[PDB]
RNA sequence: CAAGCCGAGGAGAU
RNA sequence: AUCUCCUCGGCUUG
């Protein structure tokens, strides 16, 4: 029961033989059925020459699998061939490799595959080689960009290919290639002021997927524009002018404390360049060891950090932050008990933290004005969408319609859905959860959606009627994709900011991008097939090149693995907690200090099983892994320092691996008995 | 359900 | 060439 549409004929015709090929449409316009017939075709064309038929899908988000798998491929292709869909959720009970001659119709997450190459080259697992598939499908080509999934995969083909070309001139015998086919909205541009430069990027593009062309569609070009309806944009802008007791009262208390340990900012309040600073103060004032400096310095940050969220949040919302902070700070100084630096900060705060609550409370925003849009809108229809930068902001909106009586008056439903995996002070969503809340969103169960970057792509909605962004603006690629999800006959696009910043001035950059990118799309159609090849033969040799480069640096990266040269000293007291020996590795991933004369120095909590560490300051530490009936102390190099042997240069790294110098795995037969 | 390692992209700054 | 904030994927342990 396939179905075709005449313009998905049209720019498909190209590929239904040989031409590897990318395919550029609009949103939600047969894309994936217009790669199920070509996935029959293909299969079918392999069977009447009596050559194997393998065929595989690349997406970037796990989502996106399980979607196609549902819904468009495994429905049509089932009868005729064995499908298969794989993910981070599955369970590859069989292996990748052994499956991709199993099922004949694969659907995988990208790094999968690419993982399984990789153990190939290391010979640690059978693996897989490209040459086992006959066709490579890919969604979101865009992607493909210096260092992205794809382009490694890629440039693993683009190798293969440029020795088969050099074969070509010198022997007879070759390695087959697949045909590689691209499926994408917007090939998109990097950031390029000028057209010619988008035209490169473009090129560039082409050459990482082997394209020979993009080949939109013209002939039924009018049959589509019929059929496809653009939402209609709204510009929403909305100044702070409010707020000015609440925020203020802190802003001047960041001045006091800016004078309290001379602080320049050399910059205003509300920004990252001050975030920035602070850090940089951090950084400093562990390199010299000292109090007041790194620690005020983070304090500061914290301030502006509420600041900054205060921007575009109610004001209780900071309130809550900085009280769950402090609350912290004053259960781990208790802790550790059970100066004046702390003394003075704590008191600072907590003198007007109730005031302060009860300030938090009284109206005077951009808030208000985004209810008054939704309710209307909402009217007007008789589903919705939101996107901003933050979970938190999400969640905001939910308990921000939850506890308004007017969106309760109006009865649209509501909840946030945010992305899987765990960002620190936000409870990790389950990809389980977040098919849940899609799914009750298309039940009808959810009217109004709240998400994050994760659900601009794909997310394929057979109608939207309400799409509005909350003073969120990255990238064309971006603001486009999500225009997309509207879906609806009848759709609405919607974009909320305040005027002081350029966030409009960004809006209309990405509006004039996509007109870019349609001036150099068609003066690249209209190129020279030789001029072509050679642009992309460049391009694709350039690319192989960088690797090769990026591969030598890094490899002499990594070289010293010394055993013990250091000592490990808490960030806030500069006080001695580890040796370069006494710490031992475990699953070659963590880090840990065994050897109690370590033990008579750190403390312990846990409220709510891991329980966290912290020091006799008060600094925070590390967790207590449970490892082979072992509790062993695990720490955390973010949140300590070093000192070398020799020379004593101070130094920081957050991360374990950025240290070349090599610790041992722990041998269980020194803790026995 | 919790915790941890790595890679990537984009926003901002040098 | 380099630093910070938000998102994706994979890997391990309980
Ligand atoms: N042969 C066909 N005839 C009519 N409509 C089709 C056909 N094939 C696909 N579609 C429509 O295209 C939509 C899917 O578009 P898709 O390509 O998955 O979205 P996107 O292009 O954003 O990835 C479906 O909702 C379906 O209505
Ligand atoms: F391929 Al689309 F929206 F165009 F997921
Ligand atoms: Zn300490």
């Amino acid at each position: 029961e396939l179905q075709l549409r005449p313009y998905q004929m049209e720019v498909a015709q190209p590929a239904l033989d040989g031409k590897n090929i990318i395919i550029c449409l609009p949103t939600g316009s047969g894309k994936t059925r217009v790669a199920v017939y070509i996935t029959k075709d293909h299969l079918d064309k392999k069977k009447q020459a009596s050559e194997s038929g393998k065929v595989i899908v690349l997406v970037n988000k796990v989502m996106l699998a399980e979607q196609l798998f549902r819904k468009e491929f495994n429905p049509y292709l089932k009868k005729w061939y064995r499908i298969i869909g794989l993910s981070g959720d599955t369970q590859l009970k069989i292996s990748f490799p052994e499956v991709v001659k199993s099922y004949d119709v694969i659907i995988s997450t990208a790094q999968i595959l690419e993982n399984s190459l990789l153990n190939l080259e290391s010979g640690d697992d059978d693996g897989v080689q490209l040459s086992d598939f006959s066709l490579i499908i890919i969604d979101e080509c865009h992607h493909t960009n210096k260092e992205a999934v794809y382009n490694n995969i890629m440039r693993r083909y683009l190798k293969q290919k440029l020795r088969n070309n050099d074969l070509k001139k010198q022997n007879k015998p070759a390695i087959p290639l697949p045909q590689i086919l691209g499926l994408t909205a917007s090939p998109g541009v990097g950031a390029a002021k000028k057209q010619s430069e988008a035209e490169k990027h473009i090129l560039n593009i082409c050459a990482n997927l082997d394209a020979f062309t993009i080949k939109t569609v013209k002939e039924n070009l009018g049959q589509l524009k019929h059929q496809i309806k653009e939402p209609c944009k709204k510009f929403v802008i909305a100044d702070d002018t409010r707020e000015n007791p609440f925020k203020e009262k802190l802003l001047e208390i960041m001045a006091s404390i800016q004078t309290y340990c001379q602080k320049s900012p050399m910059s205003d309040f509300g920004t990252q360049h001050y975030e920035q600073w602070a850090i940089q103060m951090e950084k400093k004032a562990a390199k010299d060891g000292n109090r007041k400096d790194r620690v005020c310095a983070e304090h500061l940050r914290k301030y502006n950090e509420a600041l900054q969220i205060n921007d575009t949040i109610r004001m209780i919302d900071a309130y809550s932050h900085l009280e769950t902070f402090y609350t912290d700070e004053k259960e781990k100084k208790f802790a550790v008990l059970n100066d004046e630096t702390d003394e003075f900060l704590m008191n600072l705060f907590f003198d007007n933290k109730k005031m302060l609550k009860k300030l938090a409370e009284n109206p005077k925003e951009k808030l208000i004005k985004l209810r008054n849009t939704i309710l209307e809108q909402f009217t007007r229809s008789e589903r919705g969408i939101i996107f901003t930068k933050t979970r938190q902001s999400t969640y905001a909106l939910s308990q921000w319609i939850m506890e308004n009586a007017k969106f309760a008056e109006v009865g649209v439903k509501a909840h946030h859905l945010i992305g899987a995996g765990h960002s620190s002070e936000v409870k990790p969503m389950t990809q389980t959860e977040q098919k849940e809340v899609i799914s009750k969103f298309r039940t009808g169960e959810i009217n109004l959606l709240i998400a994050t970057t994760v659900a601009e792509e794909g997310l394929d909605i057979k109608e939207c009627n309400i799409v509005i962004r909350y003073g969120l603006v990255t990238n064309e690629i971006a603001m486009v994709q999500a225009r997309g999800r509207a879906r609806a006959d009848e759709s609405t696009y919607v974009l909320v900011t305040s005027s002081g910043s350029g966030v409009t001035e960004r809006e209309i950059v990405n509006d004039f991008r996509e007109k870019m990118k349609y001036k150099a799309i068609n003066r690249v159609q209209n190129m020279k097939p030789e001029e072509y090849a050679h642009k992309i033969l460049e391009l694709q040799v350039q690319s192989i090149l960088e690797k090769k480069m990026k591969v030598k640096r890094s490899i002499a990266k990594q070289y010293n693995d010394n055993p013990s040269l250091i000592t490990l000293l808490c960030k806030n007291c500069s006080m001695l907690v580890c040796s370069g020996e006494n710490i031992h590795v475990i699953e070659k991933m963590h880090h840990v200090n065994m050897t109690p004369e370590f033990k008579g120095l750190y403390i312990v909590r846990e409220n709510k099983t891991n329980g966290e560490i912290i020091c006799k300051c008060g600094q925070a530490w590390g967790t207590m892994m449970v490892h082979k009936g072992l509790d062993l102390p695990c720490l955390k190099i973010r949140n300590f320092v070093v000192n070398f042997k020799n020379n004593s240069p101070k130094k920081q790294y957050k991360k374990w691996v950025e240290l070349p110098i090599r610790f041992p795995d722990l041998d269980y037969s020194e803790y026995c008995l």
